[PDB]
């Protein structure tokens, strides 16, 4: 696959799974990011949420284990989902390697769901069934009545990349999970993080250990997904078809943040007021733009990204920012 | 019983379980703990040590929950079962409270002991068969012969207390587990200024008042057991004697490692800090026993071993009217060695 | 130039050479289309060319190369890649754990950085280079008349050298090239440079009968891309260049039906021993020395869209 | 009471030196082997651990030779030293043999330590400083206060000997390496069917450093070069007086051992030796492995792997001076 050496056949992020102990928690969530509800499983109380590429799932199945999860960890991401070319080559050999299998419970006619045990225990599933006809979402899910089967949202298209925050030193258990179970391998340049990729090139899973990552830790009660970010094509449109159905994002940086970036990003040609005018943050000739949401499941937030060259994560931005509170 | 409203019907600690991933390593240690094996499975590779009335099970048994644990956090603690008055009662009701099962896989004509997930995914079991002929181990161990089946040791009688670590945050989680599954209280304990001490310790109690759980969370003694660890889990077992210079002379004699005896600045301070505490003082100075309480005259005996499975020590209690845990002896010893530096 | 590219890796820059005994590199780099074109201000070591690609003969007694060539016999003794800022990129190397290698060096010459790669041979981090600002423009003195850029036989550039290691090792040394360069991998492993020049394929088991004559890990064989295989073929033979011996007559037979059309003249490959790989388009010609330094070898290559190393060619060889 | 011509003046082992790239590794295995840390280095963080006349020394040092060869090859025997009459002496005449020096940084006022490049890399360390009061350790290391420094542990006495697995072809190398700089010579050769290791023991002059060489042919050598990342030093054997008895002192303590041969290898030792004299009882319920062939013996048992791929031998010498290898077939025949 696409980068390097991928023994597990990965073809990208598939779905991620949510799950609340607090009802009507997380659908208005959703419908604030663009995501559109688009089926309901058979016959479990799960839901399928869309946007471009995006497959979000939502999982309110009463004693099961994402109800579990949740009820642990709170609103919370409880599952992941990877696309491979053969769940059954996968899975196999991820035991082989020492996985520790999850078994979801499975309906009569329904398709068993292969998953292994992953961070903080969430499910981490190996989905080989995609695409429209012959999905995982057109066997075991309805599609609403006449509803459009692939809606385009706020021009949010793929999962990006979504971070682990881990306890201290932790990290290098679970870049050894991703290496020796995936061939991830850390991308490496040149707050402690490190930044695995997989070998499709789609899936990029950042690792964070400390503030900002022991705050996670308590809110959340363990290690966990911390943030999400989805990629659009242009995060200024993005940003206005956001806010215009509720979306509360991170508040702007001072003003003296655009003074400095001519400074520290000479010949980046944004315009720069229009950047400033919604708070949206700038790295980078590679060039990427970003902002956040606020918290809204617990301590997980959301980010949404538009890359102009630039493959990283934005990380200037602490330095960036901190400078900026620094001269305002 | 006693203290609290008692629903799960808890009568005190049954056995604690121990696995390694390393073989010989466990063994070593039950043996200048004073524990003599007494019986061993009648299938599984997994042994009962004993001594007074403690039980401990290791559990050497391969491609098992307590193997896993083993290879994931080390030598240590990796289930701990409560007596209770009816298994099956208590059982269901922990897991209509919301509790996970831990399927333990038994074997033909062995017992199906329930248990639910614990801290750090250790098993809890559930415990209704105990007493002498009646137990677990009358059933389902085979008793060595000859060997004497009640021996007494270097005389530790009953588990205390095992205290545990969490990661920062988790002590309420844990706390709340233990309250709204067996209605644990807790206890809270006051130092010699009369301030609260369970900022960072909930002494989580038992309505039985015999099983104590305190609940630790913190660049310490608790991250660091953490990150040794790898995950929470229990960091002291300390068991109950009688006697402890009795028994301190009795663990010495077959070999146990003990902490390093504080310096006498320690001693000299005692009947300033515990004012006609009573005790010999010269007897425990030799042996680096440490005493606290408060003079009503309620106090207590604690040493502490050497780390002896990975990150986890073990302590050796006697109380004398204190029901607290030693916890006097920080400042006391901080002291002691700001005496001596 | 194709990924991150942290060590701002340009390519190879120069391979160097060494050997116990005299007068027997220098027959070799002639029959292979390279010419001496410079020898160095105060060593005895000479430079070689064709195309881009420069060759070190480095002959300096009681030196990193002498002990090596004396270890392992004539050998390529050491490599040298390309890099913006080396200084950057040897800070950078060290930081992330690679040992430093001290190359002695001379009143008035150039400090050379290096670290301990495959067989301990160094690994030059260089960052000068191009007409009149190279190392040699510096270090060397040009043979006065001859030409600085012989085109020889064709040979263009270093396409890919591949190591030969013990068993085990081709994680170590795949680790090794992807923490210090993010080189990726894209029984063999071919790791690729951000810059999308350099490759290094990594062998471990043919491959233990290296390793037992070189003595150790080291550069198996050193493969030189042309423009066109054929009228570089001629262009060796001319000057008495050794290949391999050709293959069987049923290996072209075989030819067409591996490979659908291909648009290849059968003809001429075979007049030659030429081998072809591909799919059927992407295609590859290739043709080997034989060991020639020990049992160190050469590759002569032409591409034609594969991207491969022409290991279907193995089962094409043994299914004739 | 040395053997042959002894050109590098050498008097017996003196220490060997381990490292790991992760903290915590190497102090239990020194631990359940009977050895206690009776010293630190005046700097460093590296640590004296001794039983009886053996000095194994922990080296912590990072960004040092050591912490650069534990990194390559996880934990590890990272070096050796031979004690030597006059290090000056042996270490230029080393060098003039085309030895390779390897610099271990010395810090001030303390002790210039001659390494020549050895096995995989390892220093090989060559020492003149010894005896109680003139060692390396009376001069650059503190004892703890009070401590016995020389502790007798579970009984093990000195290293016997220490093998190094190589790879194929190697074997020559490295017989040639001991051969052209210390004379060491084979002297004895154990016949072994192929039923696939192939070995050759390397005596040195002074009678008392020997070192099997060890290489393949799947197996255990070739498991053990892959797992330590190169060629290595397999395993390290300690002498004691009484096997038995240092056998229940290191079970007592922690050690882990081979698991037994079947009871069929102890029905066969009358077979097999004749009239032995051993008490097969007590070597049985140990799993103590007996071989010898005039009663010239041998009782040794192993440990399990410890460090990485490294094991521990413990062995008690009766007469027999080969290393048991007449326990491959004998426990072949027993499975
Ligand atoms: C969103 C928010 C809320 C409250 C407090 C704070 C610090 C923040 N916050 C971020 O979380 C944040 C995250 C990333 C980021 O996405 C990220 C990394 O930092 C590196 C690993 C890979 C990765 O994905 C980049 C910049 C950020 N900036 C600039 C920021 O302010
Ligand atoms: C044994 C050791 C080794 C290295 C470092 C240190 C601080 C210690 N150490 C202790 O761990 C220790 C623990 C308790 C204790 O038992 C305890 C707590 O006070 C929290 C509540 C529940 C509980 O059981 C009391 C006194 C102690 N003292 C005095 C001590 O020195
Ligand atoms: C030249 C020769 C002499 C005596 C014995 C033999 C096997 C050979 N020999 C080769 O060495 C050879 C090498 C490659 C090759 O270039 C190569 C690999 O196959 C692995 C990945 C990277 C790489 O560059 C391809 C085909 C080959 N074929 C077909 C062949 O016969
Ligand atoms: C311990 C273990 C674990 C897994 C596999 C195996 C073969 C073994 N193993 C040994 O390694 C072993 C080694 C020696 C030995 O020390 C010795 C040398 O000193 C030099 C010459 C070669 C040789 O045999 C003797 C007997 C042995 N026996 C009997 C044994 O079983
Ligand atoms: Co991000
Ligand atoms: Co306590
Ligand atoms: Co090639
Ligand atoms: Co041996």
């Amino acid at each position: 696959a696409d980068l390097y050496e991928n023994p597990m056949g990965l073809m990208g992020f598939e779905f991620i799974e949510f799950a609340s102990p607090t009802p009507g928690t997380l659908e208005p969530i959703f419908e604030i990011m663009g995501f559109t509800k688009v089926a309901t499983h058979r016959s479990k109380n799960v839901h399928l949420y869309r946007q471009g590429e995006i497959n979000l799932i939502l999982n309110n199945e009463p004693n099961s284990i994402a109800s579990y999860f949740a009820a642990e960890h709170g609103p919370s991401v409880c599952g992941m989902a990877f696309r491979v070319k053969d769940s059954q080559k996968a899975y196999n050999r991820a035991l082989e390697l020492g996985a520790q299998p999850i078994h979801i419970d499975t309906g009569p006619m329904e398709l068993n769901l292969p998953a292994i045990k992953g961070i903080g225990g969430a499910p981490l599933y190996l989905i080989d069934r995609f695409g429209e006809g012959s999905s995982i979402y057109d066997i075991d899910f309805v599609y609403l009545e006449g509803v459009e089967r692939n809606p385009v949202g706020a021009g949010l298209k793929v999962i990006d990349h979504l971070t682990h925050n881990v306890y201290r030193g932790r990290m290098v258990y679970w870049a050894n999970f991703y290496e020796k179970l995936f061939n991830f391998r850390e991308a490496r340049y040149f707050l402690t993080s490190k930044a695995m990729s997989a070998p499709d090139g789609m899936i990029r899973i950042p690792l964070n250990e400390e503030g900002q990552i022991e705050e996670f830790l308590m809110q959340f009660n363990g290690e966990g997904i911390q943030h999400v970010a989805f990629l659009t094509d242009d995060l200024v449109k993005t940003w206005d078809a956001l806010k215009k159905i509720g979306m509360r994002f991170m508040t702007a940086p001072p003003d003296t943040y655009y003074e400095m970036l001519e400074g520290r990003l000479p010949d980046h040609g944004e315009p720069v007021d229009q950047l400033q005018a919604r708070g949206i943050l700038l790295d980078g000739k590679r060039l990427l733009l970003q902002i956040f949401s606020e918290t809204l499941m617990g301590p997980v937030f959301f980010e949404f990204i538009q890359r102009k060259g630039d493959d990283g994560f934005g990380e200037g931005n602490f330095k960036a920012l901190f400078e900026s509170i620094e001269r305002d």
